[PDB]
């Protein structure tokens, strides 16, 4: 299958997460297209992919703020071709904040309102993702068995 991975990362944690997931899918034979949200255009972005994985860190503290590069995409999610698309979300955060990985929840909610098919519960990483690598690998495995 063909998968598209789009991620927004300020310090590289969600980017590290996206590349770990990308490598697991490619090792299984998928054709994987991994892009930073900063270089993407929302219009028709999901057209042609069997699976779309969206990753985003959570900022803001007292109010949720999506990772800076991901904002424009989130705002135009209506134009990407999400209706009937198999999607799954992931992201880095810290459980010391009130809205832990709140960006993952906001993106899942919008995707379900747009008619996408969420294939697996989102991956929510607490702290350094390098220390939760087995969980990232495990979630990537589960998504493949879900499409
Ligand atoms: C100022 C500040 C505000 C933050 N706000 C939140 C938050 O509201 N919720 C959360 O789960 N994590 C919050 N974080 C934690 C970041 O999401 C976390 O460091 C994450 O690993 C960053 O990932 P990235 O390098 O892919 O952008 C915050 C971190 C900072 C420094």
């Amino acid at each position: 299958p063909k998968a598209l991975i789009v991620y927004g990362s300020t310090t590289g944690n969600t980017e590290y997460t996206a590349e770990t997931i990308a490598r697991e899918l490619a090792d299984a034979g998928y054709e994987v297209d991994s892009r930073d949200a900063a270089s993407v255009e929302a219009g028709g972005l999901f057209e042609g992919f069997d699976l779309v994985l969206l990753g985003c860190s959570t900022w803001g503290d007292d109010s949720i703020e999506l990772q800076d590069d991901f904002i424009p995409l989130f705002d135009s999610l209506e134009e990407t071709g999400a209706q009937g698309r198999k999607v799954a979300c992931f992201g880095c955060g810290a459980s010391s904040y009130e809205y832990f990985c709140g960006a993952v929840d906001a993106i899942e909610e919008k995707l379900k309102n747009l008619g996408a098919e969420i294939v697996q519960d989102g991956l929510r990483i607490d702290g350094d993702p390098r220390a939760a690598r087995d969980d990232i690998v495990g979630w990537a495995h589960d998504v493949r068995g879900a499409i």
